[PDB]
């Protein structure tokens, strides 16, 4: 309409040509994901005109378009196939918008919205030009070509012709835009053997590489690729830019080869993997003849390096440019056919191979639009007689990879680069600082080039002695404070007031049980110091225990009398204590040589009597965790933590708090004391209580509870219980990791949510989130006067956004670990690498530092989240198995198997399952390499005396080691079997064989599909196709269209002779049983198979031969109009062949010959018994499973019991039962077959033909028990021309494997072809 002068008239094709390989994985990719706009080129620039311009820009476009085939092209499909056609003329496709209201900020975005709409390269132009007026004469104008038709070289030549034609430069190399077809179809001519020295060269140098990177993501990775990316611009210091290029000099290197180096030096880095893969494509025009053609010849190579952290920066440096050089010899091998030769596993969530890019780009002869090409804005300007040219950068091409470096631009003095980044798997945040520290890579590459790929240090230099400073935590003088003083304050001023709930204790009370247990501790030998046993039952008595026996300066080993005798021996042999103080029920309970006294003798003993006497000691307790280790902790640690979590609780008068943990987890001590500190309630629950879902709501709807710690197996407990809530209740979790489909469960349940997290060693907790959304959980803020430090192997302070170990400092570290000094000195130390961080504790944990500068955790350093080369995130498998209906809960681990191979295990919970409907879900809700190899139903998941997940005490797995072969069950599973086989060249296909395992490829499936298509009458795609490979997958998905209508006839082998052979249904009315024989018959001969429409559409099954033969004769005709006629069929399928052969007589048309295999002669003698409705059943039954060598035997008596409707139930129910039919069929799927069945059944009931001969090949299954007489009764139709072969075998085994290559045999033998 601003383009008025065209006008539309009506294209022709020119001419069909092959496209390259190097389109193909683009082209593929473009269909694979249709919404992908990550191939869109785009340059774009601000253009100033003058009134001279007048109509030459429409002039020039119609000058180009005609001067250059390859803008008229478009990539459609076929089943040969892709093409390219040049059309004689395409309409332009030209958008052009008004933005004169507009801010320039939101004119880029519009652009950018603008220029990614996607292409369908099946419908030309696949180019477009968007433009938009700024103001009187002022443009914006972008020019957007798909990468499957041109590339970036490409793009120069066609700028700066344009350019010239536009008046803006002075002289252009003229374009050749037809050469690209040359190239092309010679290239079709070409073979590349498996046995190409190149070919081998790629299959050896990517044998083992990793399936993916593992680089930390900051998001779980989608099951499918979507191609959302985003860019970062950045430039490198002159000063830096000036080294790199003397140190290139420096070296043989290049500077391509430094920067890319410097890039695998990063990724070791982040990763800590010695083997990375990284993607750099090359220009592809090594002949001269291709200088100045138009077209896509860009081929990607996979640089798959072992780094050697030993290695120096410049011998590692030279590392690269060698494997570098040696792999540009072998680039003509194009990246599509190395994926082919490879065979990695198909994975729809990542680029095959390579995930990571390197790009590093420089037209030549271009001067005059170098800035103009930079990625920046630049004052610069291309100024003609009608017009100028500026600057206008614009976002494109994102998302091809998982991340792409992009270098080779420069501006004053500053190298210029993008990074590219996926949006679905890194944030913003994570982008700049792998920029910051591909930055550090460089400068630390100039400045030191001899040092250790090792001693080389990444990280940010800290300022004060640590990474955040949200990781240092308040600095207090709480470690300073008397836990004691201020419980007797509040012992003296509560009163009478309730303290415990078990009968009620009081404040006072409280106070006199105290003094009462500490005077009976100290009047039978407890002196400060002593260590104390402690094994009493849930109580009122267990705070006060705990109080008096500190009072007499003791400390006390928890002994659960729950747990196991012979652990609570460990124990006391380990912890020699003085005595163990429990109760009267328990005396004799344990055999141990220990003092024990009764806790029920102690006095009563008023307050003001002994509180000269009392006092804490240094030692608080000797915790015990898992030989025996006991965590000694001392008091200044305890109230240093007690004060810390009182911060973020806030604890008053009117706190009740539900103590529900064992005494013998560290933990409940913040439960059992911090309303004591403060005036409030300690309800100490009873034992059975928390470890009943109802009990336990009962009691909180009940004691009008405001505080509740609990590890993840009790809320986990309560919310399987159907809780109602509490919108007051303070809700603190730990122990274990938070997940996010319990944290949204919770959120919704309770008042305020705590993550909360520390080893006994650093004293109950040491970190708190307090939790608002699900979706972001982490372990939060430090407590008080404690540090978290993330440290590598070396002990050094890691990058951000890096994975290494938890170490811990501060006030709440332990004293030792009880009589284990070597232990106590190897996991408590200073470290010289921060020398002002005092004692720290080592973890064990694994921790992520994220660039946000939360921790999260991932714990757990000597546990193999380590496959195939990469790591797991188990977590979020969980998560999806969590989201299954059914599924309440889900342990995924990794096991060990066979050689040093590593696979995943998938244990659940839930009230009704489905395993293959797990693998089913997870397939297409995960990356296929987090999919998991073994899936076992458990009742209930294994816990600590902790209430934590025992992961040690899973049953280990049996894993299956290969896929059952499993022959098709339906008309779609036989059409899709065939189409396998005959496509992939595989002899025999099972239902479950993946396309891709089984040698398939990309090129392949773009065929198969379009195959599909056809053979279905319906769209699919290969999406579909890459999610749905085997054939029982994409059965169920076709399958679930009950529009589709296949063709009767299924082609089972296409041939090179003239004649095919035609086969027909036998009773039944498929073409299964042919399947077996056509692998056997000579594959030079096309075989169709026929079967009945009855199979498809409901009553359409014939039930007069003489009328089947008609409606099947038609349908032959359609593919072979005239004769001779080659038929055959196994059973009645003979007596069809026969009618036909009688038909084509009549039409004057010849038969070359019958073959009938086992078929009983069309005579009354041959027609079978009158049957009942029951009788017919059963021998459907029987005559569904025969054909698969399986018996199925129900009794004529026992459907006789039943209503007709649950005789087709119980005959459905056992067919599937045994894998004959699939078990998505229904009851009227299961109908066209019975009927079709019973229509066969009168067609032959009703077919008596007089004597005619026709030349007969007449099989005879001699193992058959049935006497139907030594010619199955023909010797009274055909007299002279009937040849007669007995075969072992019976009525249905002369079909199988074993039995029907002779048959096979016997027909190539009887009519051969040249
Ligand atoms: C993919 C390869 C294709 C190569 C084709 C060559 C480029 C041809 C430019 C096509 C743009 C034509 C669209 C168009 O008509 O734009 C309209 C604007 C304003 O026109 P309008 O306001 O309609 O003027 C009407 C004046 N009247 C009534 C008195 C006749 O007029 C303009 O804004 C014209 C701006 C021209 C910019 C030329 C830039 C040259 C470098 C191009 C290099 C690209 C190759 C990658
Ligand atoms: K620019």
């Amino acid at each position: 309409g601003h383009m008025n002068n065209l006008a539309r008239l009506e294209p022709e094709v020119l001419s069909r040509h092959a496209i390259s390989s190097e389109q193909l994985g683009i082209w593929y990719i473009q269909r694979l994901e249709p919404t992908c706009s990550a191939y869109n080129m785009v340059v774009a620039f601000d253009v100033k005109v003058n009134q001279s311009l007048g109509n030459k820009p429409i002039e020039i476009l119609e000058a180009v378009m005609h001067d250059y085939p390859l803008l008229r092209v478009s990539m459609p499909a076929n089943d040969q196939g892709i093409e390219q056609l040049i059309w004689d003329r395409v309409y332009p496709n030209i958008i052009f918008s008004d933005a004169r209201h507009i801010e320039a900020s939101d004119l880029t975005q519009l652009v950018e919205q603008d220029t990614k709409q996607p292409f369908d390269l099946t419908q030309p132009p696949l180019w477009r030009i968007h433009c938009y007026e700024c103001g009187q004469n002022h443009y914006v104008i972008a020019f957007v070509i798909h990468h499957a038709l041109m590339d970036f070289w490409s793009i120069g030549l066609l700028l700066r012709d344009v350019s010239k034609r536009f008046g803006l430069v002075a002289e252009s190399d003229a374009v050749n835009g037809i050469e690209f077809v040359q190239y092309a179809d010679k290239q079709q001519s070409s073979v590349i053997d498996d046995t190409d020295e190149s070919l081998i060269f790629w299959k050896n140098a990517l044998k083992h590489a990793p399936h993916v990177h593992s680089i930390p993501l900051d998001y779980p990775r989608p099951a499918v690729q979507q191609h959302k990316g985003s860019s970062l611009v950045f430039r490198v210091s002159e000063s830096v830019s000036s080294g790199l290029v003397n140190l290139a000099k420096d070296y043989e290197i290049t500077l391509f080869g430094l920067v890319l180096s410097g890039f695998y030096v990063l990724l070791h880095k982040l990763s800590n993997e010695n083997n990375l893969v990284i993607a750099t494509p090359v220009a592809g025009r090594l002949e001269r003849s291709l200088r100045n053609a138009l077209g896509q010849f860009v081929n990607t190579i996979a640089i798959h390096m072992d780094i050697d952290a030993d290695q120096t920066l410049r011998q590692f440096t030279q590392q690269v440019q060698e494997q570098l050089r040696q792999s540009l010899k072998h680039q003509k091998i194009a990246f599509s056919r190395v994926v082919e030769a490879v065979s990695p596993k198909r994975d729809g969530s990542i680029n095959p191979l390579a995930q990571i890019g390197m790009f590093w780009e420089r037209l030549g002869g271009m001067d005059e639009f170098k800035e103009l090409l930079l990625p920046i804005q630049t004052p610069a300007t291309l100024v003609g007689q009608d017009l100028t040219l500026g600057s206008f950068p614009v976002r494109q091409q994102e998302g091809q990879l998982d991340i792409t470096l992009e270098m080779g631009g420069e501006y004053q003095g500053e190298l210029v680069g993008v990074l590219k980044y996926n949006t679905d798997l890194f944030s913003a945040q994570s982008a700049e600082n792998m920029v910051q520290l591909l930055q550090a890579v460089l400068s630390e590459m100039v400045a030191h080039p001899e040092r250790k790929i090792v001693e080389l240090d990444i990280a940010p230099d800290y300022k004060d002695g640590i990474q955040f400073e949200a990781l240092r935590g308040k600095a207090t003088d709480y470690a300073q404070h008397d836990l004691f003083a201020m419980i007797l304050k509040q012992i003296d001023e509560r009163g009478d007031n309730h303290a415990l709930t078990s009968h009620t204790v009081s404040y006072r009370e409280l106070g006199q049980h105290i003094a009462g247990i500490a005077e009976y501790l100290r009047a039978h030998g407890i002196t400060q110091g002593d260590r104390v046993g402690l094994m009493l039952d849930r109580t009122a008595l267990l705070p006060a225990a705990i109080l008096g026996i500190w009072a007499a300066g003791a400390a006390y080993v928890p002994l659960d009398p729950n747990f196991p005798t012979e652990r609570l021996q460990n124990i006391i042999e380990d912890a020699e204590p003085k005595v163990i103080l429990t109760q009267t029920e328990l005396m004799d309970g344990l055999n141990v040589s220990v003092p024990r006294l009764d806790i029920n003798q102690a006095g009563v003993v008023a307050l003001e009597q002994v509180r000269e006497t009392l006092a804490f000691g240094d030692i608080a307790y000797v915790m015990y965790t898992s030989k025996p280790k006991g965590v000694r902790i001392g008091h200044p640690s305890i109230i240093n933590f007690l004060l810390s979590m009182n911060d973020r609780l806030q604890v008053t008068t009117e706190t009740q708090l539900l103590a529900i943990t064992t005494y013998a987890f560290d933990i409940s001590i913040l439960e059992l004391l911090i309303p004591l500190m403060y005036g409030g309630v300690v309800h100490v629950c009873p034992r059975e209580v928390s470890q009943d879902g109802i009990q336990l709501v009962d009691y909180l709807n009940a004691k009008s509870i405001n505080v509740l710690q609990a590890t993840p197996a009790t809320w986990k407990m309560l919310l399987d219980s159907e809780w109602s809530g509490n919108a007051g209740l303070t809700a603190l979790c730990g122990g274990e990791a938070l997940d996010t489909i319990l944290a949204e469960k919770l959120l919704g349940k309770v008042g305020c949510l705590w993550n909360v997290y520390g080893p006994t060693e650093t004293t109950v907790w040491s970190s708190a989130a307090r939790i608002t959304d699900a979706k972001y959980i982490d372990l939060g803020e430090p407590l008080a006067n404690t540090q978290l430090y993330v440290l590598d192997e070396q002990q050094r302070l890691v990058p951000p956004g890096v994975m290494g170990e938890l170490w811990i400092g501060g006030d709440g570290l332990a004293v030792d670990y009880w009589q284990r000094p070597e232990l106590t000195d190897a996991q408590f130390r200073t470290l010289p690498s921060l020398p002002n961080a005092g004692r720290l504790y080592r973890t064990g944990d694994k921790v992520c530092l994220r660039t946000d500068g939360r921790l999260t955790h991932h714990g757990r350093l000597d546990f193999q989240v380590k496959i195939r080369g990469f790591r797991i995130e188990l977590g979020e498998i969980e998560n999806v198995l969590k989201q299954i209906d059914g599924i309440t809960d889900a342990v995924v681990l990794v096991k060990t198997t066979g050689d040093n191979d590593q696979k995943l295990v998938a244990y659940v919970t839930g009230q009704e399952l489905d395993i293959a409907g797990l693998k089913k879900n997870l397939q297409i809700h995960l990356p296929a390499y987090m999919v998991p190899s073994a899936f076992i139903r458990l009742d209930e998941f294994p816990m600590t005396a902790n209430k934590k997940l025992d992961r040690k005490a899973f049953p280990e797995p049996i894993f299956e080691q290969s896929n059952d072969y499993v022959a098709p069950r339906d008309p779609i599973e036989i059409e899709l079997c065939t189409t396998f086989e005959q496509i992939l060249s595989v002899k025999r296909v099972g239902i479950h064989d993946d396309f891709f395992e089984l040698g398939g490829h990309s090129l392949l499936a773009v065929k198969l599909v379009n195959h599909l298509k056809k053979a279905f009458g319906t769209e699919l795609s290969v999406a579909l196709l890459a999610q749905y490979s085997t054939v029982e997958r994409l059965g169920e998905i076709i399958r679930e269209n009950k529009e589709i209508k296949p063709s009767i006839v299924i082609e089972l082998r296409r041939g090179t002779y003239e004649q095919p052979l035609w086969l027909f249904h036998p009773i039944g009315g498929s073409t299964f049983c042919y399947m077996e024989l056509s692998r056997h018959l000579n594959p030079n001969r096309t075989l169709r198979a026929i079967q009945s429409p009855g199979l498809i559409e409901a009553d359409a099954a014939e039930v007069a031969i003489e009328e089947m033969a008609t409606l099947y004769i038609a349908e032959m005709q359609k593919m072979q109009p005239q004769g001779p006629y080659f038929l055959g069929g196994w059973c009645f399928g003979g007596a069809i062949a026969y009618e036909i052969s009688r038909q084509l007589r009549q039409m004057g048309q010849q038969v070359t010959g019958i073959v009938m295999i086992d078929t009983r002669a069309p005579i009354p003698e041959n027609v079978p018994e009158d049957a009942d409705d029951a009788m017919l059943l059963s021998w459907f039954a029987r005559d569904l499973a025969a054909p698969y060598g399986k018996k199925l035997t129900i009794p004529a008596q026992y459907l006789r019991e039943l209503s007709p409707d649950q005789m087709f139930d119980h005959v459905l129910k056992e067919a599937k039962a045994i894998n004959v039919l699939p078990l998505d069929a229904d009851p009227s799927d299961f109908r066209l077959y019975f009927d079709t069945y019973l229509a066969n059944g009168i067609a032959l009931q009703t077919y008596f033909p007089e004597p005619e001969d026709f030349p007969i090949l007449l099989v005879k299954a001699k193992d058959e028990q049935e006497d139907f007489g030594e010619s199955l009764g023909w010797d009274q139709l055909v007299k002279d021309t009937l040849t007669q072969v007995d075969l072992p075998g019976d009525h249905s085994s002369i079909m199988y494997a074993e039995n029907v290559v002779a048959v096979a045999q016997t027909i190539d033998q009887m009519y051969p072809i040249p």
